[PDB]
């Protein structure tokens, strides 16, 4: 699965989509994983530059001198985990598992994480069902 990009170039359709799976393969086994998420007291294991590439808060947290040393991250403890985990999984795998009794959470904790297309996205389907 190959095609000419717009500019001349070979660009493989499914390559991003691999690289996510693969990287959702080693969070999975444990492999490589550099930090713990701590979400009221449940551990998340997860590798630093995925949370960065996709979240504003732990760009800013992981661009720190300070914090990008540490391997573990309190989050707040009003942050629902299974709104972090809805989260953490569309990181590694662009799935949003958004449902009528999780939105709210979901859009909560996008919010705290700096996701903005998610937050907006949970906006439109909260704006639809009214
Ligand atoms: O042509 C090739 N040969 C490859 C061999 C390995 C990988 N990567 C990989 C495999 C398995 C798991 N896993 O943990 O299941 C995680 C990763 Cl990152 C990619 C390849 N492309
Ligand atoms: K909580």
């Amino acid at each position: 699965l190959y095609f000419q990009g717009a500019d001349s170039c070979i660009q493989f359709t499914r390559h991003a989509s691999d690289v996510l799976l693969n990287l959702n393969r080693l969070r999975s086994r444990d492999i490589l994983t550099d930090v713990v998420i701590v979400v009221s007291r449940e551990q998340f294991r997860a590798h630093k530059t995925v949370l960065m590439a996709c979240s504003g808060l732990f760009y800013s947290i992981f661009t720190d001198q300070l914090k990008c040393n540490l391997s573990v991250i309190n989050l707040d403890p009003e942050i629902n985990p299974e709104g972090f985990c809805i989260l953490l999984d569309f990181m590694y795998t662009s799935r949003l598992n958004l449902r009528e009794g999780n939105i709210m959470a979901v859009m909560a904790t996008a919010m705290y994480l700096q996701m903005e297309h998610v937050v907006d996205t949970c906006r439109k389907f909260i704006k639809a069902s009214e």
